Order: structure tokens, then sequence, then C-alpha cells
């Protein structure tokens, strides 16, 4: 099975994200999210099905002959980690495999403005880095968990499900745990998480009301929280959040977040005007003193008022602002921008401008 | 085989359904009405060799286990065909309706273009409700040949069976069924989210643990699919919120506001030429307004705003399509007001 | 076996029910009433023997392991019956419904012009309703054997347990036993639209999830039968109104306005003779004014449109068929004024 | 082994309803309603356990050991039958034994008025026996259904928890069921009870929502059904049986009710003036259209002035104006009248 | 034969409880403050064997599997004692309180008529309710002493534990200790029924079941006896309908309205002259008015009714009690203004 080498290696040579393995088509990579077909014959049920088995071990073929699903992590040594999924369709395997990349790209390396610099400064509070899947989210955290473990001495817990970009230890101890190996679910981690005297944590997606409230009781503690959420603006987010309690527990969630919000970075990943690369578009929310006034009267909206002026004072900038720079540098074509801006009039006016 | 033989009859005959039970031949509908084949009577050995003869082994053993199966197969170079088995007297019988290889384009169907606009979206959730055989396979089945030919993404349906059939396009497409290819809907769902999709394809809503895995899906930056057995925009919204607990309603009601990209709702009428049947569909495509109307549990003026939202968003009550199926003399006006569900506004409509 | 005897002796006698318990000798019901057999008492030997000498083994284990059990068996040449086997006092009781092999005709039953008009229907919901063993079965019987006789149609009944056998006419006909051809009434109804059907016999309205197959049913182009043991047409109106959530009565009144087609409601009275009985059966059949008085939630007013329907369309209050069952002197003046829902309106007819 | 027999003996002679064995304590028999302690010593732990298993299967006796409770009942050969219970109090075994006649008393030897007579010819419908514990209902429940046994040639099931008054066979095949032996639960009886071809059923204590709807059901499918309620007026009874209902469904059930109600009976036993016997109070209610209509229209309290005014065409009766007539007639005290009176000033005017 | 001892230097001392630890010597509280007994330290092989000593099998593995332990037991020929047991610091400790042989009486309790009124009801539910140790157990051994003295009737109680306990007077009393002579409240309640009760003491409201288990005797024609750890009457009611799911709220209501007779709410205050303690206790006793208030659930205003219902019913807010005492010299001013849910309201019907 020399073939599962090579296919690997193509994906990883072409900065694939995602290698796609069915029957009646050739194997398939995702690039910067658009889907490409290899320069190979079309598969059949047995070539998926050696393929696939080829880089399980026994007790999981027995697995996945016994569910037909099976989740699994492994390594290419020199070359990269995986997610592999493995399941069956029309009576034939299919295998699905994602990129874990061993090297995490720096912050000027993936166009993150300043302020998300001085964000991996904050000493405590609730960073959220939001957006859809595969918007870049894992990839932000992993460059600010890496400037913490470069200029502090502390400790840095993460909770993953499962564990992606790793942290080898630099002047931080880092502790990673994966759900469902090294902690049965984020429940527990939690649940044991402050007893282990963490500094700067990670939990991961915000899945469950449990998760949530452990993420308002860590900003709470005096630590620095980061979580995902996948909403696609600041205003989106800090509605979505408030909107899941119930109505009686608003109030304390709301005030609670006024007190302990320290950032709001809502990203998504644009195709190039070149055609082959990505550019990353970010909305972000710096919480001033009127703005956690706004988050205490429920007048959540007005908080993108904010954003509008708080360019020279934070670093702030709302998601039309920096489609207007993106178009402006000509990384983005007209037609993306205007495609994906929340408020294509404001853009306009913006050009006219 | 004897199955082929039947099978073939069918098609050659133009037939839509055919019938299998026992003290009488099989028989077929022919433009609406039964005809009994020359053909000796079936007795309880002939049904049930006959039905087990196009089953797999687990099907066969979940017929025996539910007296009741529902299943699709294939006659390679014939037609798909759609299969009820069941048990009536003690005795095997069953039903078994074409599913053609050449599926029909968004015109020929008569589906208005707020549905093409609506195979180009990113993501979210769309629904398509509708009685049991109210064309809703048929529909997604064309949205998803759409998706398959102009995009470049990965869509994984979910399916109790298998209906339609889509070959790779542009799309890689893959499609497992209920019994064979996973255990269950919710064994798919638990595992579909680490197989990288872009569109879902996810069956019938048929518990609440399916419908937390579409909003999780729906949130999650994918555009999903899913089937309901509601007849209305409204009603179908309203019968979503309403199976949750009262104190998670809320969630579930800012969930679809936010997700929430458009709300199909059909029904089949004939035609009046006697030979096609005409859709009728009721659209609803969420503006702000609906949005707000839906987190401040609103539901029921929803119809008000697609009363109003023809020009602006191609939107469009059922009475308002009715009421241009009437103009055109698509159907008949007893069917029409037979139909509609306020025969008091499409009056109004036919005296403005 | 004794047991073929007995079940032969309740057959010759014109018997509808033979109960065997302890302490009493077989006793037979008769136009109603029972009467003991010419026999010695039974003890706990022998009704244990005699009940268990008609079960399956299976049947035997499943009375063991609950002390219910129904069934249904044919004794061949002779007779179907319905069999219930249950305990008291420690031992064992049975009871069991003679279920005939022919079905009479509309005549012969005493069913007016109208029910025959029913039986010619293409969809709708008709409903034959009245309290137990009024005839409910044995109408519906006669209905489905003429749609058998007269059409080219599917015809598919779910019952618990088949009363009436249905051999195939014209028609295609299948019907599934609850406990044994399908799990229950949910999951017919879950497979029945899948399995092509034209025309439908639910058997009983037991709860809201049969009630909205049936609506569903109605009003995807199919001929629905079902019962209730409601006494007149307005009540059933009522009862299957009311038995929705109070924001959903909206849209089952507005169903059954558009899909009614039907409302039979039937009792047995004895004949003046003293040995026949007679049937009584109040007809309601639904024009564009009862429709509207459906939509408007004016149920009450109906029964004045059924007093003035008598000429137009062959409709006929509970009343004025007590009247001309009285002027023909086939009932008592007392048994129609004991059953009559208002005997000064019976009076007046009399006085008319 | 030869003590029980004689206690239970004389519970019957003196015409005792329970027998009451526990440590500390003599033997004491409820006689119409108050303990009285039996002329023996009292009895230790060695006498209370030694008597209560003399009475026992070794089963039951292992049963008991296992779970310190215990429910039975057992005959004693031209005596009596009983219901027993055994428990564990301060360490120590103790009884209970309710009697349960063999002979079942006419509708004139119990104090019933003439239009209970007229209810037991009612041909379908729901007629409902209501009253607290003890206080009559099984009894009259049994002088009813062997009254339909005498005089009609129908089926009569009924379902009891445990069964009570024994009803022979006599015009009517008559068949009970006892809950835990015969049948499983009141659900599976109910389940199975439309296809065993009932013309009269008796239900028991409406225990739950289930049982309720079964009930209902079967008054409107043709058949005379009975069931019993702990409360003490016809107008609390049909405000208790509204309203154990969601809101939604209450409509329904107005309408049930005030479709298939044919009488309901609220009984109360007083002492008598004698200081020796008991007296049966009862408040009749029978539907007429007029109760029908405020059924419907849900105006149940109304139905009270109904009852006070029906008294001629229908052999309606108040609870006060039976208190009434008891009082005219010396047969139960003032001060019983007025304390167990609903209304103590209608009772003062009448009087 | 240390423990013995131990409890014998307790009562002679005139303590109120005994506390027994590790690496400290028995200590007995005295007019509230701790005192050291002159005797060595105890360790855990000591507190152990001492606390274990007074202990059944059962009890011991009770503690074993929970580390807690409530309980009573006896010293004949001394007195009645409620112990608790628990772990501290990997060892055993015991908390020792006295139980009297001589229950006091409605007026050496500070109980007003009404209590007394209350002994005499025929049926219901009566509810005495406060925080633990506010006399709760005292007032009903009061109230169940005087229904054994004047009534002939079956009282049954489940207790976890016994505390006070009642000797045959004129009733039948059987006395039900919870993992000992039955497994648990639930078992008793699922045979309390076929025990043929005429009033039933149920102990604390543990959970929903007892609530349902509580409310069918109340309205079954019996007298039950139950507490509440609430503060109030208002407070109480509101209390027992929130426990129960929304959609069961309105039978809960019914059932309240219906059955509900008396509710007690005690504390007790130290008395002004230091050596007694003295009850205050807010007196319900529902009318008319009240029970459509309970049926149309606008429990607050009940509170209004209480304020008002002094000289028909015998009714007294908490607040009008405490100015009661005020009025007497019972309390001090501090105290009855510290403790008082309102003392804008007490200032003003003071001044
Ligand atoms: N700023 C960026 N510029 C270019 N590529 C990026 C950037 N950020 C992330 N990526 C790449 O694009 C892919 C995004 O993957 P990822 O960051 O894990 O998204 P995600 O939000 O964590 N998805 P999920 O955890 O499943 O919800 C990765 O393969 C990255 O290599
Ligand atoms: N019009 C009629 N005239 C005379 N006899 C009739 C008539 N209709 C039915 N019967 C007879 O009277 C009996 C009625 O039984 P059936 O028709 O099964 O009532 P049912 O409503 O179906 N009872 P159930 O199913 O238990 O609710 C049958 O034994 C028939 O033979
Ligand atoms: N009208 C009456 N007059 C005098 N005594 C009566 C009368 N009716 C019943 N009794 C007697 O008083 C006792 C009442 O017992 P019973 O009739 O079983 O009450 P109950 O309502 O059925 N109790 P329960 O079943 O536990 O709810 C019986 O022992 C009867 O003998
Ligand atoms: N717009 C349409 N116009 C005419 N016929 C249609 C249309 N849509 C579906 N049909 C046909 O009517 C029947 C509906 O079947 P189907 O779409 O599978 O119903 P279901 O919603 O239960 O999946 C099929 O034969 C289908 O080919
Ligand atoms: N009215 C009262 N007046 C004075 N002391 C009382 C009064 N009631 C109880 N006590 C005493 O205070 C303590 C209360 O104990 P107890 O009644 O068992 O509380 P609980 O409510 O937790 O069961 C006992 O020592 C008791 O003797
Ligand atoms: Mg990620
Ligand atoms: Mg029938
Ligand atoms: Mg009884």
């Amino acid at each position: 099975m020399a073939n599962m080498h090579q296919l690997l290696t193509e994906l990883v040579n072409r900065g694939g994200s995602d290698l796609h393995l069915t029957t009646n088509s050739p194997p398939q990579i995702r690039i910067d999210g658009k889907l490409l077909p290899l320069d190979m014959p079309p598969l059949n049920a047995v070539d998926t099905k050696q393929l696939c088995y080829s880089i399980l071990t026994e007790q999981q073929k027995h697995k996945f002959e016994e569910n037909n699903e099976l989740d699994l992590s492994f390594g290419i040594k020199g070359l990269s980690r995986f997610r592999g999924n493995v399941f069956v369709q029309r009576g034939a395997v299919a295998g699905v495999f994602r990129v874990i990349p061993y090297k995490i790209l720096s912050f000027e390396e993936l166009g993150l403005p300043p302020v998300v610099r001085e964000l991996a400064e904050k000493p405590r509070g609730l960073v959220l880095v939001t957006g859809p899947t595969g918007s870049g989210k894992s990839t932000t955290l992993a460059a600010i968990i890496d400037k913490i473990n470069t200029d502090r001495h502390e400790h840095i817990v993460t909770v993953e499900d499962p564990i992606e970009y790793l942290h080898p230890h630099k002047s931080c101890v880092v502790n990673q745990r994966e759900v469902g190996a090294d902690t049965k679910s984020f429940k527990n981690a939690l649940k044991y998480i402050l007893r282990q005297d963490p500094d700067v944590v990670l939990v991961g997606e915000l899945r469950d009301l449990e998760t949530i409230e452990a993420a308002l009781t860590l900003a709470e503690t005096g630590h620095l929280c980061f979580a995902t959420l996948h909403t696609n603006s600041a205003v989106q987010t800090i509605n979505r959040i408030v909107d899941v309690f119930p109505s009686y527990q608003q109030p304390q969630v709301r005030a609670q977040l006024s007190f302990v919000l320290e950032g709001v970075l809502s990203q998504t990943l644009l195709p190039k005007a070149s055609g082959t690369g990505r550019v990353l578009a970010i909305e972000v929310m710096v919480p001033n003193p009127a703005i956690r006034n706004l988050i205490r009267e429920d007048k959540i909206h007005q908080i993108y008022s904010q954003m509008q002026v708080g360019q020279e004072k934070f670093g702030m900038m709302t998601m039309n602002q920096c489609l207007y720079g993106l178009l402006q540098k000509r990384h983005i074509t007209m037609d993306v921008g205007m495609g994906r801006s929340p408020d294509p009039d404001e853009l306009k006016q913006m050009l006219t401008s």
C-alpha cells in the first residue's frame, strides 16, 4: 500500500487541507476550501478498501467492520499528522483524511493585525475566536498560544477533541488533554481544571451550557480563557452566547460578559485574487467602557457602531473595514468582498469615500 | 428470475406501480387503474420468494423483525425502484414504484427561480416539507444535482433508503443507506462532522437528536437539507420549535433565526391537461424581519411577510401559487379552491 | 372436541357471543341478552381446557405470561371468531365473538341509498360511528365489498383483529391484523402511504396520531374509512375537533371542512316482532353551507341543515329515521321515544 | 394457632369492621368507626408474632421476613373473608385485618333512597359513588351490582384491588378480576375489557388519568360504568374529575361528562343517635338537561342550586336536605348534622 | 460501659449536648457554652468504639455505608437520646441530645388555642414547618398525644428516626422507624393505606413521591401530619407547589385548596429571662377566601388574609406573634426586631 504513502505525500505537498477517497471518483484534495481531482484513474471498492485499511491497526479494522464507522489519528514521521475517518457509502469503503501540520505560522505570516499581538499579552479574561468551520480559528489560537508559551513563565492547559496543533514546552509548561483518551469529556476536564493551577486555558468549542459556564467561571477567577464559536461577527457572537440561557439567567450572563470580555475575533477565509491562495478576513472587537455598558444594558446591536469608530485608539475593525482594505490592496476580488460583506451599502459608501 | 420479468413488464407497459399479493395475480397500475397480468394467482410461497429475491440479508432480517420494510434497489440498464414489503393475512405482500434514471430540471418540475437561487446558498438550513409523496425527494435531488454540477465541494447524504443517485460531477458525492452503509441516522450524524462535508442531506427529521444534529450542522458553516411532513412554512417552524422542552425552546428559536435560509412546502395537484401533475409550493425566504419574528416567538405573523415578499425576495404564499397556476389554466378552479388554506383570499385575488 | 360443539351451538342459535367462565354453564348472547345452555356449570379445569384447546403454543405462553390474550381464528365450513382469554377469581375465562363468512347487502342491512352513493366517492373522509356493536364493522364491510366489486383500485385495511374478509374481486384487497401482520396501528400508518393505496380502512380513531394520519390520507387524494363511538354527526365532529390542543383546532376544522364527505351514526334497535334488529342511522352529507359552518366553528347549527337536506341530498337526522321506522311499524313507540335524542321533536314530527 | 380463630370469630360476632393487633395493647376492634379494646391482657411481641404468623403460608412468612410488609386475603369457611396486612413497628410484629362479608345487604337495609333503585336500572352511562374511605362506597356498589345481577341477563365485569364483595351468578354472568393475581394492573384489565363483551363494568378507584380515560370510553361506547372517588359532594366530584386534566383537554372532559353522566352519589356514615348503629347520609345528583348544559358551560357550582329543586321531579337531594330529614326523624344528633353539613346556615334555615 | 457513664454525666450536670471527637476530651454544652470533661483526650479507637456501642448492626452498616447517621436510642431508666454520628479527619465523631420522657402540654409549650382546635380536626393536611430544631417534632408529639388522649382511632407514624414515644392511651399507636421497622418512607407509604389508619404522621416531605402520598392520604379521608423546613405559611405553600413540573401544578394547587386545614410555622427564640426559650409561631387556618386564592394562584395575598383573621379564626402572622411576645415581655426588643420578617410592620404595630 505504498500508494497511501504517495497520496498523503501529494496531499501535504500541494497544501491541501483534506484528502477524499471514495468509489467511482479519483482521489480528490481540498485546497483552501475547493476540491481538485488528482490525475489518476477513478477508484473502485477494492481500491478504497485496500487504501483505507492500509493505515489501520487490526483492532481498528475490526472496530470499523463492527460499526462501519471509525475515527482515528495517526502520524507520518517527517511529514505530518492526520485525522482519519473511515466509513461506508453505496456498499463500499470511503475515507477522509485531514491535515494536522507540524509548523505553526506566525502572526505576520497569517495576516493577523497587531491588535492580536496585544491580545496575546492580556493577563486575564475571556477572548473568543469565532467563525465557520475551517476559517482559521484553531490556527490563530495556536499562534496566540505559541506566543504566550514563548514570552511567559506560566501554565497553559488545553482541552481538545481532538488535539490539533502541538505546543512543546518553551518558557511555559503546556499540558494538552484529548477528549476520549486523556479525559472522559469537556465536563470532566473542566471539573478538575481549576485544581490544576492554570494561568491560560484553551477549552475548545463552546459545545454545551456546562462549557459556557466553565468559561464564565474561568474568566471570573483570574484566568485568560480561549474558546471558539461558529458565529460570524462580534455582535452575532454575543447574542448567540446570551440567548442560549434561560431568560431569568441572562442578566447574570450579560453582567459576567460585561466584566470579563477582553476580545472577540470573527474570522473567515476568502479566495485570493490570484486564484490559489486564501486570505484571512477578520472582525476585531476590543471592549471599551462604553461597549461594556451596552452589554450590561442589553443594547448589543449598537456595539457595531462603536467598532466603526475604534480604529485609531484600540485597533478595532469591522468586517466591512477589513474587506475594504483587502479590496484596495487587490488581495480579493470585488465580487467576493461584496458577496460576503454583512452590509454591502456600507462597503459601497466606504468605496465612494 | 420471475421478478426480472415482472419488473420488465411493469416498465414496458408504462405502469406506475406493481402490486404483488396472495390470491391475486400480479397487478399493475396504468393511468391510475389496476390491471391484472395474465398469470396464475400467487400463493404465500410465491409472494414471499418473489419479494425476498430483491432483498439483502440485512433487509430480510429487518423485514422479519418488523413485518415492514422500505427499500430501494436497481435493475442495471433498466430502472431504479422503491419497494415496500409488508405482511397481510399472514402472508408477504409487496409494492414497487419506478424511480427513473434521468433527473428532471428545475424548469421541467415547475420549480420557481427562487429554488435555483437556494441551490447557490453557501451555508444554512433549507427545509423542503410536505406530505409523503409530495415531490420532496425529487426537489432535493434536483437541488443536489445542481450543487453537484456547479460546486467543487463534498456532498454527503444519509437516506433510508437511498432514492435518487447522484454520480460524481464536479463534487464528491457520498450516499449512506441506513441499515446497510450505516447503523442509523444517529450514527451517521455522530461521524458526519469528522468527514469534512460542505453540503449535507439528513433525510426525515425523525427525532429530537436528529434535529439537534441538523441545527449543529447548519450552525457550523454547512448547508443542511432535511424534510418534514408539515404543510406550510409557519406550521413547519411551529412544529420544529414545539418538539423541544419549554426551557430549551429559546435557544432553538435563536438557532433557527440565525441559520434558516429557506422553507419549501410542496403538494402535488392533478394538472388540468390530464397527463401531468403540477407542483404547488409555498416559499419562505427569511429576511431580517422574519428572523426577528422568529426570535420574538411571533411565528404566525410570518405569513403576512410572505404575502408582501413577492417582488423583493421571490417569496410566495400557497394561495399566491394556486392563483398563478389558476390564471395559467394549469389546475382547475375546483382543485385550487379545494386546497387553498384561505378561499376568501383567493376569491379576492380574482376580484382584483 | 367439546369446543367444536359449543361453537357450533353458538352459530346454530344465532348468538353473537359465547361466554365461558367458572360456576356458570356456557352462556350465549342472543339479540343482546344472555342465555345459559342446558349443561352443567363449568369448573376451572373445564374452562382452562376448553379455552386452551383453540390456542397455539406461542399463544398459550403469551396468555400464561400476561393472563390476557386477544386472537382470531376460523373453523372451516363454520365461521370466524374473535377470542379473548383472561383470568378471574384465579380461574380461566373466555369470550368468543362471531364473525360471519357472508357479508350482507346494503338493502339486506336496511341502509339508505345515500350510503350506496358514498361507496362511489373518489376521495375524502367517511366516518361510520356509534356505540360498540351498533353495526359499524358490518356497514364498513358492505361499503368495502361494493368498492371491491365496482373499482379497479387498491384497498388496504388495518384491523384489530381482522373481522370481515374481502377476497379480491376487481380490486386488490390487503388486510393487516394488528399484533400479527403489523406491530400497531401507528406502524401500519407509518408505512401505508408508501404502499400506493386508493382506499384505506383504519379502524378505531383511538388517539390523536391516528387522527392526524387519517386527515393526511384524506387530504392527499385518498378515501379513508374510520370509526368512532360517538352517537351523532354533530357529536362526532365536536369530538374530533376537541381532542386537539386549542392552537391546532383551526387547522383541524379547516381540514375537516375540506375533506369530510360523510358521517354515519348507527344504532341497533329491537324489531317490533321481537326477533330481528333494525338499523337506525343518522346521515350527514356535507354541502357548502355545512362546510362553512365547520370552518366558522358553528358546529351545532349543522343539525338544522340536516333537518332540511332530506329531499335534496338524502340527508336524515336520527329523529327522522326513528319517525320512518315508527310509521312502518318496524320498532315500537317506546323504543323510538326511549332512544330519540329529542323526544319533543319526534312528537312534533308525529303530529305533523 | 387456635387463638386467631377465636379473635376473628369475636371480630365477626361483634360486627366490627377491623381487628388491630399490636404490642403493649390488647386486641382492639373498630365498631362503627371507633376502636374498642377486648377484655384480654395486652399482647407482647411473642404474642403478636405467633398470632399473625398463624394465618400465613410459608411463602408469605418468608415474604414478610424479606420485606417487613405483607398484604394478603384469606377466608374462614362458614365465617367470613378477610383482608390482612402484616407489618413491623417498634421492632415487633403488628397486624390489621379487615372484614369482607359474605352477605350483601339490600337497598332498604342500607338506608338508600329509591333513586338508587332507579339507577340500578340505567342501561348505559357513568354512575359515580363517592365519599371518604369506609363511607360505604363498596357496599353500595355491591348492592347495585347485586340488583343488576338479579334483574338483567347481561355480562358484569369487575376489576378490584382487592376483590371485596363476591357476586355469584344469578341471571347475569359475573366475572371478577383481582389486581396482582388475576390481572397485572388496572391498565391491563382496561386494555382488554372492551374485547370481553361487557355490558356493566366496575372499575374501582379512579386511580389515574389512564383509568379516567378508560371509564369515559366505556361510558360513551354504550356501557354502564361504575367507579369511586374520595370526594364529598357532587360538585366537588365533578370539579376534581375535570381539574385532573391539562387545561387544553378539559373542554373534551367536560363534553364527555355532560354526555355520559347518569348519576353522582356522595356518601358518608354518621353515628346513630342511639349510639350503636350508623346511618348513611347521601347526596344524590341526577343529571337533567340544565345540569348537562352547566357542565358544558363550565358553570359547575350552580349545579348545587339545581339539586335544591330537583327533589319532587327526580328524587334529587342535597346533603343538607338529607341531614335535615335525618334530624327530623332523630336518627342523628344535632351536633353531628351541623358538624358534617357543608352549609350550616342553610340547614339552620331549613330547620 | 463508658458511654453509660458519659451520658449519665451529661444528664447530671444539666448539659444540653454531648460532643465526642478525636484529640479532645468529651465536651458538654452548658448554658450554650462548651466545657471539657476531666478525662483524657479521645483517640480514633476511643471515639469509634464509644459511638458504635449505642448502635444496632443495621445502623452500624448504614453509618459505614454513608459516613453519616441520624438515630435515636434509649437508656432504660434514664432517658432517650438523639444521636448523630459522622466522620471527621478520618475518624469517628458523635453528638448526643437529651430526649426527655415527659412530653410537655400545649400550654407549657406556648402554643395558642388554635393548635388545640387543630388537634380535633377530623381529616385533612396539617403542616408544622420551620428550620431544623425549631420545635416541630415537639409540637407534633403534643398534638399526637392529644389525639391519643381524646380519640378512639388508629395513629400510625413513620419516622427517621423515632423521636417522641406515644404509648397507647385511648388510641392504638404504631410507630415505624425507617431503616429498622420499614425499608423507607416510600415502603411505609406503599402499605400505610392497607393498614386502616385514621391519623398519619409522615415525617419530612423528602421528595415528590412522599408529597403525592401525603396528598392522597389527605384526600382519602385521613388527617395527615408532615414537616417542611420553610419559614412561613406563604413560603411553605409556594415551596410545595413549585417542586412539581409546571403541568402538574394546577392539580397540586387544587388538591391543597381542597385538603389543607392548617399551616404552622415555628421558630424558637431566647426568653428574656435568659433560661427558657419561647415558641414564635405563624398560624394559617384556611377559610373559603384563602382556598380560592390557592386555586387562583394568588399565594402571596394570603398573608393579608392572615393579617385580618385574628378575631374570627384565631389566625396570626409571625409579626403579630412577635408583637404579642414583646408586649408580654417574653422576648427582648432586639430579638423580636432581629427575627421579624418585616421590621417596618412590627414597628408600626408597636409604635
Ligand atoms: N490566516 C490563514 N491564512 C491562510 N490559511 C489559513 C489561515 N488560517 C488557517 N489557515 C489554513 O486554512 C485551514 C483552516 O483550518 P483550521 O484553522 O483548523 O480551521 P477551524 O476553524 O479550526 N475548523 P474546526 O475546528 O473543525 O471548526 C487550515 O488547513 C490552515 O492551514
Ligand atoms: N343493519 C344491521 N341489521 C341487523 N343486524 C346488524 C346490522 N348491522 C350489523 N348487524 C349485526 O349485529 C352485530 C353488530 O356487530 P358489529 O357490526 O361488529 O358492531 P361494531 O360496531 O363493529 N362493534 P365494535 O367493533 O366492537 O366496536 C353483528 O353480529 C351483525 O351481525
Ligand atoms: N349504608 C350503611 N349503613 C351502615 N353501615 C354501612 C353502610 N354502608 C357500608 N356500611 C358498613 O360500614 C363499613 C364501610 O366499609 P366500605 O363499604 O368498604 O367503605 P369503602 O368506601 O369501600 N372504603 P375503601 O374501599 O377503603 O375506600 C363496612 O364494614 C360496612 O359494613
Ligand atoms: N414537480 C413534480 N412534478 C411532477 N411530478 C413530480 C414532481 N416531483 C416529484 N414528482 C413525482 O411524484 C412522485 C413523488 O415522489 P417523491 O418525490 O419521492 O415523494 P416524497 O416526498 O415522499 O419523497 C414521484 O413519482 C415523483 O417523480
Ligand atoms: N415550644 C417549645 N418551647 C420550648 N422548647 C421547645 C419547644 N419546642 C421544642 N422545644 C425544645 O427545643 C428542641 C427542639 O427539638 P425538636 O422539636 O425535635 O426540633 P425539630 O423541628 O427539628 O424536630 C428540643 O429540645 C425541645 O425540647
Ligand atoms: Mg478548529
Ligand atoms: Mg367493529
Ligand atoms: Mg371500598
